[PDB]
């Protein structure tokens, strides 16, 4: 799947903010615009440790931002369920989306 992160007008959004993928299908986040962003998954409380490792490996580090020099990030989640992801700089601005894995 492909998700655009931000736009050329500097809005703090994922495009689309809701994606449904198959197990193990990579979703490629690509930066659009000059504002840096990243993607970190929320870890469901109560999640088994296998789902928590997977979601952490599918997340960018705190000190990592997509830039014109690193414009994409690829995440793969194979466990069925729906997961929330957000951008750390603009988490306050409701810059978030959902990933449904079938
Ligand atoms: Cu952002």
């Amino acid at each position: 799947a492909k998700v655009e992160v931000g736009d050329e007008v500097g809005n703090f959004k994922f495009y689309p903010d809701s994606i449904t993928v198959s197990a193990g299908e990579a979703v490629e986040f690509t930066l659009v615009g000059e504002t840096g962003h990243n993607i970190v998954f929320d870890i469901p409380a109560g999640a088994p440790g296998t789902v928590a490792s997977e979601l952490k490996a599918a997340s960018m580090d705190e000190n990592d931002l997509l830039s014109e020099d690193e414009p994409s990030f690829k995440a793969k989640v194979s466990t069925p369920g729906t997961y929330t992801f957000y951008c750390t700089p603009h988490k306050s601005a409701n810059m978030k989306g959902t990933l449904t894995v079938k």
